[PDB]
């Protein structure tokens, strides 16, 4: 029933993601000097440092909003990859499974707590 607990839970999950080698490609913005066409394909860049800064700034209201931005990291990788067997895309899929496994209880607890609050 703690409707604020999602924020520390998301901080801790981001800490786990940053320790994970599969987050290597996703920790900071794509450099257009390395990938000159990146913004020709990707409309809305996202990375985990941006997600963490948004959280720490107090600019997420709910864990659903954070989840939308994290999912955008993964959909950007799927859109940019020239192969479904690329190194970086393959890393994105494992990291996505990890994130979804861990965010499930954060979303459930928040939605439960908020329903209780509004009862
Ligand atoms: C060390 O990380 C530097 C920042 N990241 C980065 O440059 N990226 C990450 C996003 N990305 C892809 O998802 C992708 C799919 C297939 C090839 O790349 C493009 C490359």
């Amino acid at each position: 029933y703690d409707i604020q607990a999602w924020k520390k839970q998301c901080e801790e999950l981001l800490n786990l993601i940053f320790q994970c080698e599969d987050s290597e490609p996703f920790r900071q913005p794509v450099d257009l000097l390395e990938y000159p066409d990146y913004r020709d394909i990707i409309d809305t860049p996202m990375d985990f440092a941006t997600v963490r800064e948004t959280l720490e700034a107090g600019n997420y209201e709910s864990p659903m909003e954070l989840c939308k931005d994290v999912r955008l990291i993964f959909s950007n990788s799927k859109a940019y990859t020239p192969s479904k067997r690329s190194r970086i895309y393959s890393m994105s899929l494992r990291l996505s499974a990890f994130f979804e496994e861990h965010i499930s209880s954060v979303l459930s607890d928040y939605k439960s707590a908020l329903r209780f609050h509004k009862r």
